[PDB]
């Protein structure tokens, strides 16, 4: 019904920031394999377990076609982004709970703001 305002998308894009530039105690950026999905060719089971494959490449070329009219769609894309990894990775491993965190950076960024 009507543009995404020039305050929302500037919103969109800070609080995907903190989330893809968040490191850990250690010093160790987490988002670091949530940037890019796996290769078709290399890993072909994660296309066949995810049935909407999402990454932080695609949710920003979603921000910048004005595709999220709300935070509250931003969010529906970043916890499918988290729920994607967590399906396909063993809980306890790194990517299970480096997803885990995220969801926790992305709700603390959006509250904040
Ligand atoms: C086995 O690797 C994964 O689970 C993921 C990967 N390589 N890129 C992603 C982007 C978003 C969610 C999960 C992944
Ligand atoms: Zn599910």
């Amino acid at each position: 019904l009507s543009p995404n305002p020039p305050k929302l998308t500037k919103q969109m894009n800070a609080i995907i920031d903190t989330v893809i530039n968040y490191k850990d105690s250690s010093g160790r950026q987490l988002s670091e394999v949530f940037i890019q999905l796996p290769s078709r060719k290399e890993l072909p089971e994660y296309y066949e377990l995810i049935r909407k494959p999402v990454d932080f490449k695609k949710i920003k070329e979603r921000i910048r076609n004005h595709k999220y009219r709300s935070l509250g769609d931003l969010e529906k894309d970043v916890m499918l982004l988290c729920h994607n990894a967590q399906t396909f990775n063993l809980e306890g491993s790194q990517i299970y709970e480096d997803s885990i965190v995220l969801q926790s950076v992305f709700k603390s960024a959006r509250q904040k703001i």
